[PDB]
RNA sequence: GAAACUUAAAACCGUGUUGCACUGCAACCCGGAAUUCUUGCACGUCG
């Protein structure tokens, strides 16, 4: 849900610990959201297209 | 006995349908098998 979605800024810290604000604003998500994915793994033998240690 | 053509003239001709009825017809799937698939971060760089 697009409820939470802030708008950041692209920050340059250095070896010095001094960053400064690009002109790069862009909608990003926020810490605290939860994405879940779905990975499927195909046990067929090797040269039949599968891979057993994947 | 020696001497005088049973000769002359005359179409085997005229008329007449090899014609009448009859389906190259009945029955028959251009049908059965086959993934537009395999690999690929909308990303890198800030006096």
């Amino acid at each position: 849900r697009t409820s939470d979605l802030l708008i950041c800024q692209k920050m340059d810290m250095n070896v010095h610990g001094k960053p400064d604000g690009l002109p790069l604003f862009r909608e990003c998500l926020a810490p605290g959201t939860s994405i879940s994915h779905r990975v499927v793994v195909d046990t067929s033998p090797t040269a039949r297209g599968g891979w057993r240690e994947g």
